[PDB]
């Protein structure tokens, strides 16, 4: 029933190993699964972009606090948030609070606002031109977003795993990023 | 749609900063939010009353356990439950278990029992004269309960925060309550 | 409304102390409660069987890891999973992952597959002769499973509690299993 929906594309086609959509699956369950997938994909895309920018030597100018701790002094990856020498835990708490504010008030599907598919958060407020695309281009853009989200999920998982196994003696020379210092 | 519901009163009027009720919000969502708000308000009202009673020098006679630890020997506030010198953790576990029993079996809205609004737990069992009030007085009492609950929420949060910041060097002479010892 | 359902049998008859099904309870609720009860009963039955098999001196041949830690060297009970000398935590993680796979993909009620009652996971895939039983025997087997599950919940809770109180000085001689070692 959902074998022709968004995300079922070559080469795997419809790929449901654990059988989440097996049987008479309702549209609500598939919508929930797709919403979770798109949320994770967007978060992982942002996380991978941030990891790449930080590890490329690009940091915000100035200091993260009044103490004088410069931005380009904390490590990259998990050590930047959780570790002995990381950003102040007040900064992490404020970041989490800001994310919670965004999810409660901003990053949400407001009912009766014109959203036309799962993951559409425009709510009639912010729109950069989601009407010039025809029917096929809209689906193509949504598929690009979803697949990039899946790839970024796997990539950010690999980045954290590799950053967390270096102390244990597993420090390989990764193809593009090199040694994950 | 919910701008004339209970709790929308001067001077703020309908106050929805995060936009929980924005768009075509369903009655179920508002009912859930109001239930959570009323439950928090009742819990916070009881917490503030107990905090004030304990800090005023009023304690239960006798001892909290067979060891001989008198009631008027444990500290006030968070230090009474979580700390080196607090009430026995068996007492805390029993309190939590009793609260769970009350909330699962007693402090609940039993379906098909005559409850009139969200937060009504009478269930046709305990009633002190609710039907004696006319229509306007019922709404007035409900609004009083809700607003006292909000105020007690903020007050108990402030009391806990002030208690927890005294060891950090923040010990102000709070109004009325004085130094929060 | 639910006083004649499965599980309401002599000598207690219908037994709802906390009043979960009080008032106009929906089948849905009751269905969720029965599903949770059956899941807990099956898990506890397996747990009790494993506890008995391990404590009777029956262990898998060989070693649990490449290091050489033989199966018949770890303790019995909670000490086998959580403790200083337990099975490798990699094994525990893999067991939890396998259980999660089973619940997500295998041990579930697939909609539109022919399941007749709550707890039926056949899904038209695995069946050892369920339709061979007549109506009375089907209910009898379901009641036997449910009551054995309840008894197993009590038994596994008692076994874990008795294991955890031996270091505290409470080491009684249990009737059948004797001392827990
Ligand atoms: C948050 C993660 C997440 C979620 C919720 C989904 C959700 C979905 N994906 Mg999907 N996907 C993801 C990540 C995710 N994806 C990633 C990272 C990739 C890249 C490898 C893909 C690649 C992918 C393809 C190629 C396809 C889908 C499809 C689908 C849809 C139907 C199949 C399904 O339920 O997924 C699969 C099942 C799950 C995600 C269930 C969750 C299982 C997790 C892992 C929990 C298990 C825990 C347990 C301990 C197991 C761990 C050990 C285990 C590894 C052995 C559904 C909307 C199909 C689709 O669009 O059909 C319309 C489809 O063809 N996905
Ligand atoms: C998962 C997302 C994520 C997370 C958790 C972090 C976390 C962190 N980043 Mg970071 N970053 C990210 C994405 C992320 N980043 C992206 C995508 C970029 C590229 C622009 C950067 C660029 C960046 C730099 C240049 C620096 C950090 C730094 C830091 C650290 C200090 C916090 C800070 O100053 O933030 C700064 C955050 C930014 C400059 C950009 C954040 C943008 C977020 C992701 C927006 C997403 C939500 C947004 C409101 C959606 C808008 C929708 C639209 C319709 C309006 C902290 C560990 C600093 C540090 O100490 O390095 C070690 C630092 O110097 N980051
Ligand atoms: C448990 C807390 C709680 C809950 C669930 C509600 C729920 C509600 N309140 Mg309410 N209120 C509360 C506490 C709460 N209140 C307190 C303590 C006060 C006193 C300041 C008020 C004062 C108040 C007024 C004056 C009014 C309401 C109204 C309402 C209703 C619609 C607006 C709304 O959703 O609330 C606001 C939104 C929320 C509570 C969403 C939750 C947000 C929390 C903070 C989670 C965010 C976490 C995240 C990390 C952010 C933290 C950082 C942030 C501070 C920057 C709704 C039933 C309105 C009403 O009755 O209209 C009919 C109205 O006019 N409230
Ligand atoms: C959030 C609520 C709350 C919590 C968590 C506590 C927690 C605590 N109180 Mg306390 N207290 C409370 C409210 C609360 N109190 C209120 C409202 C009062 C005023 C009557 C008191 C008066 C009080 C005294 C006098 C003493 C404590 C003490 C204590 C400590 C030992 C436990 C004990 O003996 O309780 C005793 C609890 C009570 C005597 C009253 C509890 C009443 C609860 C809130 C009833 C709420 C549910 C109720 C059944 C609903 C009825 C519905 C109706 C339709 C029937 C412990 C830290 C003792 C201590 O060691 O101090 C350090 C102590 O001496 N409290
Ligand atoms: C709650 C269930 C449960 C849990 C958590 C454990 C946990 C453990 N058992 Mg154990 N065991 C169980 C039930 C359980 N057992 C049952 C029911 C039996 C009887 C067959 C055994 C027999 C057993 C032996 C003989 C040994 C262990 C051992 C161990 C330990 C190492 C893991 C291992 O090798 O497992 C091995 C697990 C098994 C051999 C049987 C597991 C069977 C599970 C319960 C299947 C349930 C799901 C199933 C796929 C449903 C099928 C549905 C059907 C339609 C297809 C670990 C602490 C070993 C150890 O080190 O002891 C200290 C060891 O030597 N167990
Ligand atoms: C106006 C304003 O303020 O905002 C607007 C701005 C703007 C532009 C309009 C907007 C937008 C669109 C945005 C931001 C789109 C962002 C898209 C984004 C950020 C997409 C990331 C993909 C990452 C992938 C696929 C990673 C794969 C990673 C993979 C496949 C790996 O395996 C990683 C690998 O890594 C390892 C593990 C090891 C290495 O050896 C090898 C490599 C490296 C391969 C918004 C949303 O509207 C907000
Ligand atoms: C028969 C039986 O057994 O039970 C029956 C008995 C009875 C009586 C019939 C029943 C009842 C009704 C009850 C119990 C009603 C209780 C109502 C209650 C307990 C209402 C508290 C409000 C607290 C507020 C507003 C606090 C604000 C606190 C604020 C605004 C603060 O900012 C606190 C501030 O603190 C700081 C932070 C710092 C200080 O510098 C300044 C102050 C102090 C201002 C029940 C429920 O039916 C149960
Ligand atoms: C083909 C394949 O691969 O799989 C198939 C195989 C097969 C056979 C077909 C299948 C099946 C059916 C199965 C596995 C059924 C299993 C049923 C099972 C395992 C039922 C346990 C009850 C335990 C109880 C009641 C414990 C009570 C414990 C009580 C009442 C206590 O108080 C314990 C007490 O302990 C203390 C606390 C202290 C002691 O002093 C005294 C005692 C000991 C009394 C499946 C499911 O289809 C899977
Ligand atoms: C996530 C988005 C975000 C938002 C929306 C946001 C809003 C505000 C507002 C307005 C409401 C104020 C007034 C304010 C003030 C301060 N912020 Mg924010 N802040 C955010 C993020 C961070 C991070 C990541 C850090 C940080 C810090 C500080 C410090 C330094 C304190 C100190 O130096 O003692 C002060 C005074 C740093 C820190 O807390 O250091 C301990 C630091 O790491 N902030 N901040
Ligand atoms: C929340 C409501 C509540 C209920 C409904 C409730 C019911 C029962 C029942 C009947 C079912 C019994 C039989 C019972 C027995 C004991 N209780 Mg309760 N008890 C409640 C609360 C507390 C608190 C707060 C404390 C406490 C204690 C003890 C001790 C002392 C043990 C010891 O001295 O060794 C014993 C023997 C104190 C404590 O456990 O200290 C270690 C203590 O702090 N209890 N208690
Ligand atoms: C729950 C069911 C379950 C499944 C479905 C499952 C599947 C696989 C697969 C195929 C996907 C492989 C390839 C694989 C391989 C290894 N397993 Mg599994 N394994 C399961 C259970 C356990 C337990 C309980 C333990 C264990 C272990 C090992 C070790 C030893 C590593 C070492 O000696 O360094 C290796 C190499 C032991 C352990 O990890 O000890 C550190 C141990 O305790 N495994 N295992």
């Amino acid at each position: 029933a959902f074998e022709d929906e968004l995300g079922a594309q070559p080469p795997l086609g419809f790929f449901d190993p654990f059988g989440m959509l097996s049987g008479d699956c309702t549209q609500e369950r598939f919508d929930r699964l797709r919403y979770v997938e798109i949320k994770h994909g967007r978060i992982a895309q942002l996380a991978f972009l941030g990891q790449i920018v930080t590890r490329a030597g690009i940091h915000l100018p100035g200091s993260i606090n009044y103490a004088g701790d410069s931005f380009d002094s904390f490590p990259n990856g998990v050590a930047a948030l959780f570790g002995p020498n990381s950003i102040p835990t007040a900064g992490l708490v404020q970041i989490i609070a800001f994310i919670g504010v965004l999810e409660c008030a901003f990053m949400r599907d407001v009912p009766g606002t014109g959203n036309e598919h799962v993951g559409d958060f425009r709510n009639g407020y912010i729109d950069f031109g989601w009407d010039s695309f025809d029917e096929e281009t809209k689906l193509q853009k949504r598929a690009i977003e979803l697949n990039n989200g899946r790839a970024a999920m796997m990539g950010i998982l690999g980045l954290m795993v590799h950053e967390e196994i270096i102390p244990l003696g597993y420090d390989p020379d990764l193809p593009i990023i090199g040694h994950l210092q």
